[PDB]
């Protein structure tokens, strides 16, 4: 590979200069015969596969903390791989630990939000025994995170996989989300795309209120064990009602929002170490709701409500109908939560810190891995800055990696 | 391997089959993706296997492979590089070629209409002034008082790299950028540059917002020459809005053909560099792109200010809303005047429909998700939503160099 890479902003004419992409540790997906990118996705480590990932991400650590080369650097290494050596694993001191999920988050090449990178409370729930304690662990995080409407990011870890037999899950995909329920008659009612994990709650004895907004409960995986359901308490779950500052008809619509977004589906990945369940969360940019949540056709799909309300003409889609909605449902989602001071971050300022972020870090650490198709909002594209910025892409480690939904994998005992 | 794509609206999968085609790099490796970058990085030896899997697609193609028909035009290709170092296309094959670049060409979301496309065959051009009628011709042919037909103009290939033909604008019809004293720029400021190398050769600029540049014709590695465009084949469409009276106060005008001249046409191994092609506008070319990018016409605050919008905090979504009256004007101009254009609405699921027709009839389709989506609503069209593989097929359309920065005067 070439050593220097060089990237444009074709909008201020900006030219940039990766070295980083040389440390990439992973597959993208991508070869030189075809590109993947736009594609959404493209049994333990043995004793001397684990050995060089961890000495990787050891030296890494020391580098970052100018102690490479010391007496404290090789001691660390030489107790590590003397860890691995008798017990097949290692275990992270707090301050790895702590340095491994930040750097996770700044290596995530699809999030637009890293210029907060460095600023993430780790919460480690690496004593962690039990689904309930899993649940205490997580009803804190949400009230830090929440923060009475002032959110604040973090992330909880659950204990690291050992033999794959034992993992720690959350099944929930975030830790808050809207229940699905598919009717006889074919419609849908809440959030369509929860129905299987709704369907999954329910069979494992949840109640279903059968509303449009049903925070759906816990399903809380511990060692390797079956899920248990938990109610997360209702006045730790912040919501904000959708209204707009114009159109006094659009609270009549009955919309709200959860306040937090959690991920909590996600693999984290430290020197070669593997946590399964690592929930993290940080705050809103209004697209994510205003666009996707609500005007997807797979979801709650408004645009159609909305137009009519709005009196537009709907025949010839040359009116640009849906677009004119779709603005006005974005200003009333930034609105409502700014009037509620829950913290929310609308596309424009979202994206222009970005800029600015990616070019201290090139600046600063010599690249910024980005996936375009992600960091470009899904509304008003190329009136952001991001548009105009060609991104390199490429998965350095500690890093977020997807894997399987734990009902696929599950041995239910 | 058989690869899939999946649309994550419909949950419809199909398989890409046609990728294993492909031997030109696409500029990513396993550890580096560049899909958002814009531009990633011949003898008788090189010339003849590619002569040769291009002359075999195409008796493929047309139910012929291994004819005696197929025979001979091998044998013709073979004695003609062996003596000339190159060869030339038969008209079928031309055609063929030129219909088959378009169809191969990933960044474009017009292409269900790959098969309707006229080729005018310039092969037969010495002279700029001969380049000039031909363009003429063309944008005439394809203008078409308004009901656009696709064209495509092709001079004579390359040879030796010193006789190149070249058309200099990068676009057929593109309005003058003016350099102000006071720093400002009148016009298109993308053209600012372009447009002073043609004042530098005679051209009287009338220093107006919009006007079109004359053509800057190089025939056959010669040094180029120009040619104002007669203003009757040049059709424009003044922007007005259909609720907002004031709009048409503005002063806002675009050209009626989108006709793209700075790229090569490649087809077997044979190099195209001047072949100008042209189609019909999708409404946010213009609307977003052209009038609200900040390093064009930049309108977008003047608009938000005769909206009377709050432009304090962006979070009023001021931009957006004048974004979407803009390209509102704009669709509602060229339909009022029964001038040929299309919605990001309408061309994007007319994308879809040719996904499937290609996946079926020819097991996939190239696409770049980047150029594919419109560059406002992304989400709310349903090629957002749509996984897209995207390699490179050959006849295909190419960058060249800026003929500014190479030619010897
Ligand atoms: C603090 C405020 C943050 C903002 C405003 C922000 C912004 C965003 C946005 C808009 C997305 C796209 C999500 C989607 O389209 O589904 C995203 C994705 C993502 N974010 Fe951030 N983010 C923030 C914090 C964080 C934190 C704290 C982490 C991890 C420590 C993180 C890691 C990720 C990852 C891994 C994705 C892609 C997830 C996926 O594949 O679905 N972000 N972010
Ligand atoms: C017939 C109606 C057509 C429509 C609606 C259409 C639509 C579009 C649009 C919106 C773009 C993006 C251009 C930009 O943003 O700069 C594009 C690009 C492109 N089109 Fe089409 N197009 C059409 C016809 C054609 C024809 C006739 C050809 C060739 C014979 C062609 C080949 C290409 C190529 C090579 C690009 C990429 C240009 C570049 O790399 O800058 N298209 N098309
Ligand atoms: C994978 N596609 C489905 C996304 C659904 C979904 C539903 N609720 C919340 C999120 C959160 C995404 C998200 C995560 C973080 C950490 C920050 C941020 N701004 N956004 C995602
Ligand atoms: C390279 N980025 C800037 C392009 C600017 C520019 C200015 N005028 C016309 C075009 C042509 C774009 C274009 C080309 C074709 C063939 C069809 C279509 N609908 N649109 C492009
Ligand atoms: C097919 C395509 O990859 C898919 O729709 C992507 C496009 N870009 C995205 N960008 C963000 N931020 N979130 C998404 O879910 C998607 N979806
Ligand atoms: C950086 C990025 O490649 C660049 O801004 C691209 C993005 N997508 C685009 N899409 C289209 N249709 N036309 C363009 O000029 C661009 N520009
Ligand atoms: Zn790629």
């Amino acid at each position: 590979c070439p050593r220097f890479l060089k990237v444009k902003n074709w909008e201020t004419e900006v030219v940039l200069t990766d070295t980083l992409h040389l440390k990439s540790t992973l597959e993208t997906g991508c070869t030189e015969y075809i590109c993947m990118g736009s594609i959404m996705h493209p049994d333990v480590a043995t004793k001397d596969q684990l050995f060089p990932l961890a000495k990787e991400f050891i030296d890494q650590y020391y580098s970052s903390i100018k102690r490479f080369g010391s007496k404290a650097h090789m001691e660390r290494l030489e107790e590590v791989n003397k860890e691995i050596d008798t017990t097949s694993t290692y275990q992270l001191k707090d301050t790895e630990l702590i340095y491994g999920a930040k750097h996770a988050w700044r290596n995530a090449s699809r999030c637009v939000g890293r210029i907060q990178w460095s600023k993430l409370q780790v919460f480690d729930a690496r004593d962690c025994t039990t689904a309930h304690g899993m649940f205490n662990y997580i009803c804190n995080h949400v009230k830090y995170a929440t923060n009475k409407g002032n959110l604040r990011s973090a992330i909880t870890i659950f204990p690291q996989r050992t033999d794959g037999k034992h993992d720690f899950r959350v099944w929930n995909s975030q830790l808050i989300r809207y229940a699905g329920y598919k009717q006889p008659d074919g419609s849908t009612l809440g959030d369509p795309a929860n129905v299987q994990f709704t369907e999954i709650c329910i069979q494992q004895g949840w109640k279903p209120p059968r509303g449009r907004f049903d925070v759906l409960p816990l399903l809380l995986q511990a060692n390797g064990n079956d899920p248990e359901l938990f109610q997360i308490p209702p006045e730790l779950v912040l919501e904000v009602p959708i209204r707009h500052p114009k159109f006094e008809w659009f609270k009549d619509l009955g919309l709200k929002w959860y306040g937090l977004p959690a991920v909590s589906n996600m693999l984290l990945e430290i020197g070669g170490l593997e946590f399964s369940a690592c929930p993290f969360s940080g705050w809103y940019m209004g697209t994510e709701i205003g666009v996707r949540d609500y005007c997807d056709n797979s979801r709650y799909n408004i645009l159609e409500e909305v137009a009519k309300k709005m009196n537009l003409d709907m025949r010839k889609t040359s009116s640009l109908w849906k677009d004119q909605a779709l603005v006005e449902i974005n200003i009333a989602v930034l609105y409502s939560f700014q009037s509620d001071k829950v913290t929310i971050v609308d596309h424009h300022s979202a994206t222009e810190s970005f800029i600015k972020h990616m070019e201290n870090e090139y600046r600063c650490r010599g690249g910024c891995p980005a996936d375009w198709v992600w960091i470009v909002p899904p509304m008003s594209g190329s009136i952001t800055p991001v548009f105009h910025q060609e991104m390199l892409n490429y998965r350095l480690t500690p890093s977020f990696e997807y894997q399987p939904d734990p009902w696929n994998t599950h041995v239910w005992k």
